[PDB]
């Protein structure tokens, strides 16, 4: 089926959200989901960052999801735009669509071994708000086996393309997520990728870009914590 | 066992996917039979569900089906003897025949880290519980099933989303979600150690229900018990 197979072929692969079958109880999700970026804390002159993570534990076989000790030296995911303590809202971890998602976007990755899928996995959980104020990022990787991105919303923003490079650092593909549920999967160690600063369409308010990512490592000897 | 013994011990549950080694063909022809049994049940969003009680001494595998004890009596007597407070019908026949409901009876038991060794030889109770949940096209708390150890199996799933199982700590907090997902899915808890509980299911095809069928057997520890009429 397409995507595992477009990640085979070209390392990543595009889902928009008009793709995508809604109902209204997945809308109300999404929207309660998103309404969350409103309240992150700020950092790790012009931009900002504000944030929140976590770490699950993750079988999928089983399909087995446990939250993480909070450790933010054990981040390794970035805003593309090892630090503080800012773990995910209360309201955020209780909404369904988050673990529904977490597992959802997993079926879209070529596993490369089926006996990978009874081994626990990592997953990292990032609440990203991009903000660019009226105006006075080199390719790389997440260091995970594989990434997704959901666009959660985009306001008064210009740019931030998101940008697929080859290992050799050339560009090969540029796509720009601007509806809510754009979504992009990708193989970690296939490609590079990076995203264009956001500016102001109207100059008298900031650009905001909101995104959800995870990146999966499978990691064979990781025990659940308690 | 020796690692899903562990897994109570440290985490109070442990999940058993039927991927490793579902069936010869004699037990998937059991299975079957069995899960057949969830098209039958007595109609009581929607649920439909079948109910008895086992005397089983797990050092001799003795399994003695106790006589079934009428509703009217115990909501009379205010008395459950132990057992559900729910009116609701018996394990059919063709349950009872088969002999793979008394191979999880007593093959699931040998999960459970059982605290003293002298407890083989007395009697627990089980209980067994056939449910299905139906939604059409139009959740309980967190909660212990006041038993020792429980275990359920994935009989069937139908047109369904959701139904993700929730395991929480005994101050209520989200420790671990995972669904149960294929035929003879299986997770195995200590009721004393965690809480638990199921999301709601819902449809795929919105036009259709969604329905879910699992097996649930409670055991508890029950030294006084005697043996009764069969």
């Amino acid at each position: 089926t397409e995507a595992r197979e477009e990640l085979r072929a070209n390392g990543y692969s595009l889902l928009p959200a008009d793709r995508l079958v809604i109902d209204a109880e997945l809308r109300q999700h999404v929207k309660e989901l998103a309404a969350e970026w409103e309240n992150l804390e700020t950092d790790r002159g012009s931009r900002f960052r504000e944030r929140a993570y976590d770490r699950f534990f993750f079988v999928p076989r089983t399909g087995e999801v446990r939250l993480r000790p909070h450790r933010p030296y054990f981040q390794s995911m970035n805003a593309n735009d090892d630090r503080d303590v800012a773990p995910l809202s209360r309201t955020t971890l209780a909404n369904p669509l988050l673990t529904r998602l977490l597992r959802a976007d997993f079926e879209n990755f070529p596993v490369p071994e089926e006996s990978w899928l009874d081994d626990p996995w990592d997953v990292q959980c990032h609440q990203f708000r991009i903000i660019s104020t009226p105006d006075e990022e080199g390719p790389h990787r997440d260091e995970v086996d594989f990434g997704v991105i959901h666009l959660m919303g985009r306001f008064n923003a210009a740019g931030g393309e998101s940008q697929v490079y080859s290992l050799e650092r050339e560009l090969v593909a540029e796509f720009c997520l601007t509806e809510q549920m754009d979504t992009m999967f990708w193989s970690d160690g296939q490609i590079l990728h990076a995203v264009r600063p956001i500016h102001p369409v109207d100059p008298t308010k900031a650009a905001v870009r909101d995104v959800l990512i995870m990146g999966y490592k499978h990691e064979p000897e990781l025990r659940r914590e308690e």
